């Protein structure tokens, strides 16, 4: 329910039941060993697991400092770390016998990916968009209608991802019997930062393993964007418990944090409950939710996950801010140097990476989580630069 | 150098020298254990090697017919098998010396594969593309261009793919010295038709050893769009001598082979002499190679590698076409079934083995080789 004090389960008593019905079934279901037998084998044979870890070789001698190793989920099915928690709620949910998937968008990573389960299962699904996001990611919009996906876009307030959320709570309010809200990072009421995380270990499970192999050691840093924070979790979460491991997650600084348009909660949010959960949130004068900004549609969201709160709070996690121009920056950098265009999401964590490893020795070794790769922003790269 | 009576060096004699040294040095490092190690580290770590067998149970029972199994090359970096061959000659390239790679690209897959591969090694990069080519494929050109890939346009000829392959060459009798030609599919002249084939091969060598691991035996079908050629013999080649093993390439049918606008060489065209090989092309009269056709933009060259006109001759593997109308509907059917978008060039071998799979009994295997995503064609989709 609760990391620290943050986290919880504010919500109407309408949605009550259904996420009760849904704690039920995920404590029955998360360690069933037939229910991670289908996950896993979707997993392997349809999203292409595991992903490889990747030794940035000429990144890291351009840099002169530690060892820059990506982890590839860029190359995961659908092309972003968003699959793995899209095909394991779609197995849940068609376990409850629930016959329509609702999931928010800003990317469309997390649309793909759950209009890709909803075809895989044969469930319906509708997608809230906003509307400034519709046009920004054009190409994941286009993606969800081939794959059988309605894409509803979303007018109120800032046309983003915040927006989405507020349009699918309330479809989810009416259409809970039968719809599952397959939400797309560690935010909302419990059970979902919780499942999320759950589904997106596997990135970091598999890391751990993996560098083990490259290096024979655990790595001195890991490095993961924070938009709600599944990836970054997803990474960090099998290293917390190892004291070696330090844990940086990079959030959107936008056009810069005094320019009030950045989404950077947990460096200058204030703690509030929205959304069901207890978090830091981007507040205004009034204590009302303020609107985020970032050149990556998929960290533009006012808010954070509550594990990540907690994390902070009692500092087993450094949380730090990389700006729009710094993120492009990366974006061009990391695809002229090893060849792979990484979305602009993950081109923040390239960035604070980029600048991590210059201050650290060669001996030392920095994980960054590669969340997804760039065709999606192509479009928003080539008229930003 | 033959394939039964095709392939060749038909090329001008200064092109022979190059040639001659390309070939000497892939006999040294093409069963080297240092060159493997290094092109497997990289199409393991880097392009995410091996990709998955999916068997497509969801189309399966739909059609009702055989399983639809998917080798899932979709899943490569860069988004098409192109990939594998983009490394095995950008490290070869490298291992002589080279420092520039230069390619020809009409779909723009290739391009950004060489592209990818060059940025990878810290090559320069030219990518020769047709003008018409340049103008029909705006973001696999700016892939390339965030790559650190220069993209020339060829105006000569029909200003597009044969005639990028011809700017190509030309270039490379100049510049040999000190570049490598990475020609993009089963063709041109030796050594590249058996290049391209023996590292697009381990398509078909973790398809065999994936297809064993699910059902025990060997398919009863091998399904692969043909282009020029180089995903099919990927997946055929580890085949070839499993005799029981159907093999079908399917070519590019276009508006219909009766329309005279498709790429089917196999199938329509005639036997030819053009961009260093002899083979099969759609060609005129005086042997002047036609213009070709295909909504899939990767399978929009009038010619096909000398391995499968080959194969073809000795009936080891049959050749089949299918048209626009029939891959836009086995494009759409694959995303909405299976939540895969494939690309428009493998859609063409998803709709022959939807065909195929129908007249088959299900304890019968067809694999499809999903050769791409189709992220790179969703406007033609659109506004088709
Ligand atoms: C490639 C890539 N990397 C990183 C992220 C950051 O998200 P996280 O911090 O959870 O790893 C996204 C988010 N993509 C979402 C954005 C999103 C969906 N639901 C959310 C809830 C809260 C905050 C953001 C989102 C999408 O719509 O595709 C992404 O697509
Ligand atoms: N403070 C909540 C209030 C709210 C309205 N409708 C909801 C539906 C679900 C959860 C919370 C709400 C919010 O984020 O808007
Ligand atoms: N035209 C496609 C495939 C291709 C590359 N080189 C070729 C040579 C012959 C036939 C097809 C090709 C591309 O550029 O991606
Ligand atoms: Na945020
Ligand atoms: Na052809």
């Amino acid at each position: 329910m609760w990391f620290g004090e943050f986290g919880g389960q504010y919500v109407p008593e309408t949605l009550v039941g259904p996420l009760k019905e849904l704690e039920k079934a995920y404590k029955r279901f998360k360690d069933d060993e037939e229910f991670n037998r289908q996950l896993n084998y979707y997993l392997k044979t349809w999203a292409g697991r595991p992903t490889p870890l990747y030794y940035a070789k000429r990144l890291t001698e351009k840099i002169g400092g530690a060892k820059v190793y990506l982890k590839r989920e860029d190359l995961v099915h659908g092309g972003a770390h968003k699959t793995n928690n899209a095909i394991g709620q779609a197995l849940l949910a068609k376990l409850m016998g629930k016959t329509r998937l609702i999931a928010e968008t800003g990317a469309g990573q997390h649309g793909v990916a759950t209009a890709m389960a909803g075809a895989l299962l044969g469930m319906k699904v509708d997608i809230y968009m906003g509307a400034e996001d519709v046009e920004r990611q054009k190409m994941n919009v286009f993606r969800m209608k081939l794959l059988g996906a309605n894409v509803i876009p979303v007018n109120s307030g800032s046309r983003t991802l915040k927006d989405a959320i507020n349009e699918a709570l309330r479809d989810w309010v009416a259409t809970f019997e039968y719809t599952h809200y397959l939400i797309g990072s560690v935010v909302g009421p419990h059970p979902y930062p919780t499942i999320v995380r759950d589904f997106q270990s596997v990135i970091g499970r598999e890391a751990k393993a993996q560098i083990l192999e490259a290096e024979g050691q655990l790595p001195d840093v890991i490095v993961a964007c924070v938009g709600g924070g599944s990836n970054a979790m997803g990474i960090f979460y099998p290293f917390v418990n190892d004291k070696k491991v330090k844990l940086v997650g990079v959030e959107a600084g936008g056009k810069g944090l005094e320019s009030g348009k950045h989404s950077a909660s947990l460096n200058a949010g204030q703690v509030g409950v929205s959304h069901g959960m207890l978090s830091y949130f981007l507040q205004d004068e009034e204590g009302q939710i303020k609107p985020s900004h970032s050149i990556a549609p998929g960290l533009d969201y006012p808010g954070v996950g509550p594990e990540h709160a907690y994390l902070k709070k009692i500092q087993r996690a450094e949380y730090v801010a990389v700006t729009d121009e710094e993120a492009l920056k990366a974006f061009h950098e990391l695809s002229r140097t090893e060849g792979i265009i990484p979305a602009l999401e993950s081109a923040h964590a390239v960035a604070y990476a980029m600048k991590l490893a210059k201050e650290m020795s060669r001996d030392e070794i920095i994980i960054v989580n590669l969340s997804g790769r760039g065709d999606k922003d192509l479009d928003i790269v080539l008229k930003a630069s």
